[PDB]
């Protein structure tokens, strides 16, 4: 199962300046928990912006051109990305602009973080068809002394 997983400010911003604005650790905690002990796919920008692998997991990236590091699998498209998963139960699509665009068409499902920021941005998250996802996760926190705004984590499974 191919999955989305992101945090959406003010108007779907999902970055800036090749980094994610506001800081909500909760969300992050919430990011590592869902994420760890399953491939995660990423675009190279996004790989730029970690510069180190992300721990007990495998980690894809996918660039047209060559490979930079071999701490990481290259691969050059969609398709040689979730093959290069192998048979796992789920697939997490950490993403990117990007790459978002180019899988959220094969997502079962996805898992946002909806946050009460307005910052702007160069990097919106898809545009979705609310219509066509379930809500079957929707929890919803006011921001207190480590988290600055009132966020919600949603996951959404495709109907
Ligand atoms: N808030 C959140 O949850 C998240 C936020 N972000 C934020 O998003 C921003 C980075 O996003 P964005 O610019 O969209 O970049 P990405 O990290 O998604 O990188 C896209 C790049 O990977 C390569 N690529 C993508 N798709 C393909 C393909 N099908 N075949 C071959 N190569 C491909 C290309 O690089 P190349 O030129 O080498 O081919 C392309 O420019 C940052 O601001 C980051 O902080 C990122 C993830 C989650
Ligand atoms: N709930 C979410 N934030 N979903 C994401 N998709 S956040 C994706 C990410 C971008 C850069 C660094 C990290 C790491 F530091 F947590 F690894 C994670
Ligand atoms: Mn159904």
């Amino acid at each position: 199962m191919i999955s989305l997983i992101a945090a959406l400010a003010v108007d779907r911003v999902i970055g800036m300046e090749n980094a994610m604005p506001w800081n909500l650790p909760a969300d992050l905690a919430w990011f590592k928990r869902n994420t760890l002990d399953k491939p995660v796919i990423m675009g190279r920008h996004t790989w730029e912006s970690i510069g180190r692998p992300l721990p007990g997991r495998k980690n894809i990236i996918l660039s047209s051109q060559p490979g930079t590091d071999d701490r990481v699998t290259w691969v050059k498209s969609v398709d040689e990305a979730i093959a290069a998963c192998g048979d796992v139960p789920e697939i997490m699509v950490i993403g990117g602009g990007r790459v978002y665009e180019q899988f959220l068409p094969k997502a079962q499902k996805l898992y946002l973080t909806h946050i009460d920021a307005e910052v702007e941005g160069d990097t919106h998250f898809p545009d979705y068809e609310p219509d066509d996802w379930e809500s079957v996760f929707s929890e919803f926190h006011d921001a207190d002394a480590q988290n600055s705004h009132s966020y919600c984590f949603e996951i959404l499974e495709r109907r």
